[PDB]
């Protein structure tokens, strides 16, 4: 890499931002963005098919986050929920809990779906004096040593694991665990796990109702509510972990509603704060009064994006985006039912509203994935102007998680965008796409 | 509690948010911030000499936060640091590395101080292979699985804490081991500690230049520098966690400058952001560059928040705000030893900058901590118009840490309010500051 390279917006990010946390695919190096468009420093413009890993809820510069965020700086409630009750914070708290089935619950707000998943696990134990937990292989909770303890996925294979963790296969109706396309196989798995331990013993179960980093997995009609009612009979919390699919994204305001059950405890954050840091815990009383001064960290609650989070629901309502997501989540697995009639290498088209999933494989009848060529095509795509990635534990499902304002006519430029990039994506070289490390 | 009290904002939020994250020492419940003045429900306006525990070290609606959070909120450039390079991380990750004593070092972002030093803890033990780690009884690194690991204070007592954990006295003028009020104690007892286990088995050592949590101590003239030796005797990396005590409010850019010693590390967080979630590891780039996708998380390095910390850094050289803290931190406890000539309870004023302790004590002789007393001079405090909390193991160390933009006539007002205060603390009474769990 030459002076000019290494000079250029991605070349000083080398320089100066160390790897520890990066995840790229291509070189994208971003100045500004409006709507569902990114703008790089050179001024080009992409369509962002992955609407910031889902936290742009409302794309890039949204009128409603606009006057949220600049009326919050110019006259902040303070800077903290900790040490000081503080506007902004205690009507979002009630927001979040009218959504939610009156009277019984409460909320704790932090910055990330890791520090959530993690206080939702502490208050459990230190409530009921149980250490053990149930989670799913391929299930993705955090980046922190108390959020990867009970993670299941390569991000966090090797991070030390709670004691008392139970890890089940999540069922895939592509690939079925026992070949059994049900599920059930897995309710029978965790019925003799809980039989090999102490009784009582389990504080918790975390599950995705759609697993995301796991592949873009929809479980098996009628699994997730067979699961809760065996969690139920021995006594154990539901933690229902929304952080990826929740908020208007699956065409129903809460994925769960689309499942027949309710949680005990729904986990929030990435679109919850419209670009900004805000995630949250909806739990009864009883957990998240247990203690005081326990889970805490100092710009917990504080209005800016308190401000913020009040904007995305509010706008949710205002625009209609729920049903919005619904029409535009089907109009978007229609024209990529298009393309599979033409590209080979798309295995299956699953999900939820504006969380969608393209499975590409080798062969139609083997199954067996294409990683390689996944990652070829999304870099194809990056150059034609539009940005998505992949997941999944064999690196070949393509993810589409849009801004929830994205248009139609967005969505089909976007497919006709996809359809170049699968017939053009060998010519991208080796060599090129080996730069980049990817997961 | 009647309707009325139940419906005000402080009784809201005794019914909407659990109490797991709160620390509370009096009803304080704020609408607005305008300056160092906070803005409670009612109107009534408060000085706030705890710049929200140092989160707000421009004051509250300060027209550089206010300029730079609605540009950004405006044209951001995309959500994250994770799948994208941005311009606004990418230029505050360089002027915080010109901060720092050129080539050598990269930067890591975060949301709080809390997953800075997680992350820091995790890399070293990634790039070296060692496992061990020092710190102080007393220290406050976080209140997360990985930070409470390795913190010695009340907050972390319960936690489960590292493999190879050695914890050491924090040395305290006021109150020395074993009697010896240089430190060289508690250096000859690191060495012992060294000795009992495995060589090069100690990754990382953690202080803070001034203890604040555990009591606003500041060490011994050359203790730190010696103790840095040891640590590069043995191939041991000093992490200096300048969360509190960081950018400018010692009187110095860096607390480290007034001790004789350069650390390896360098970790930032709270007024770092201006009333935003923003922190910062500053570090050797093996160690920040031993891994990719490893410690992320969504919204980790958004411009949003990366705007208000170049706000924060370019706020300090305009206004000259090092030598205000300097010369401000010199009229405040002038001011507090004036008090102490009448207010018996005053046994010790220390600190540095606009960092500022007052320890209260039953006999000047025997040094006896009064902490009814202190819970009580901070309830009156708040009735008549001042906002001040308490810090230590004993609970009797009144912190001082204003927005570093206070104005002298606001010092020396606070300042005739705490005297009024110490007269007349007796007047709260048991049954009404009982309420207040406080730590
Ligand atoms: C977020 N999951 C990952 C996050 C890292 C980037 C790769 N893409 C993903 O979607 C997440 C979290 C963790 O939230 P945090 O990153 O803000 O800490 C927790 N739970 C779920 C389901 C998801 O997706
Ligand atoms: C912050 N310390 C505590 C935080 C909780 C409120 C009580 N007052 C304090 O000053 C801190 C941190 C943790 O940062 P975080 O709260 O943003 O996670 C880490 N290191 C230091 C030295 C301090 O003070």
């Amino acid at each position: 890499q030459g002076p000019a390279m290494a000079g250029n917006l991605y070349g000083r990010d080398g320089a100066a931002i160390g790897s520890l946390q990066k995840l790229r695919f291509f070189p994208l190096a971003v100045a500004g963005g409006q709507g569902a468009r990114l703008v790089e420093e050179d001024g080009r413009e992409l369509i962002d098919l992955s609407g910031a890993w889902g936290a742009a809820s409302l794309g890039y510069g949204h009128p409603a986050i606009i006057e949220a965020v600049s009326r919050a700086a110019a006259n902040p409630a303070g800077a903290s929920i900790l040490s000081a009750s503080n506007a902004p914070a205690v009507a979002l708290a009630e927001r979040l809990t009218a959504s939610f089935p009156r009277g019984t619950h409460k909320v704790w707000f932090g910055h990330s779906g890791s520090d959530a998943n993690e206080a939702a696990y502490r208050a459990i134990t230190r409530a009921t004096g149980r250490t053990g937990v149930i989670a799913f292989i391929g299930a993705y909770h955090g980046c922190t040593v108390g959020s990867m303890a009970f993670s299941g996925h390569s991000v966090q294979a090797d991070a030390a694991k709670a004691d008392g963790l139970i890890l089940l296969p999540y069922p895939d109706p592509y690939r079925p665990y026992q070949d059994d396309p049900t599920g059930d196989a897995v309710l029978a798995l965790l019925k003799e796990r809980l039989a090999a331990v102490p009784a009582g013993s389990i504080a918790a179960a975390f599950i995705e109702p759609i697993q995301s980093a796991g592949g873009l997995i929809v479980p098996p009609d009628g699994f997730l509510r067979k699961f809760a009612d065996i969690c139920r009979a021995h006594g154990i919390s539901v933690v229902c972990d929304e952080v990826k699919v929740g908020l208007a994204r699956s065409g129903r305001l809460h994925c769960f509603e689309h499942e027949g059950f309710v949680p005990d405890i729904l986990v929030l954050g990435k679109g919850l704060g419209g670009g900004l840091p805000l995630s949250a815990v909806i739990a009864p009383a009883e957990i998240l009064d247990c203690a005081s001064a326990f889970a805490m960290q100092t710009l917990h609650g504080n209005p800016v994006c308190a401000a913020a989070g009040l904007a995305v629901l509010e706008t949710i309502e205002a625009e209609n985006l729920t049903t919005a997501a619904e029409r535009k989540g089907k109009l978007l697995r229609e024209g990529l039912a298009r393309l599979a009639e033409r590209h080979e290498l798309i295995g299956d088209i699953r999900g939820r509203g504006l969380a969608c999933g393209v499975e590409l494989v080798r062969n139609r009848q083997s199954r067996e994935p294409a990683r390689a060529e996944t990652a070829k095509l999304i870099y194809r795509a990056y150059e034609l102007g539009l940005v998505l990635y992949y997941v999944g534990m064999n690196g070949n499902v393509l993810e589409m998680t849009p801004p929830l304002t994205m248009t139609e006519d967005e969505v089909r430029h976007a497919v006709n965008l996809l359809d170049q990039a699968f017939t053009e994506l060998s010519t991208v070289s080796d060599t090129l796409v080996s730069q980049f490390a990817g997961w």
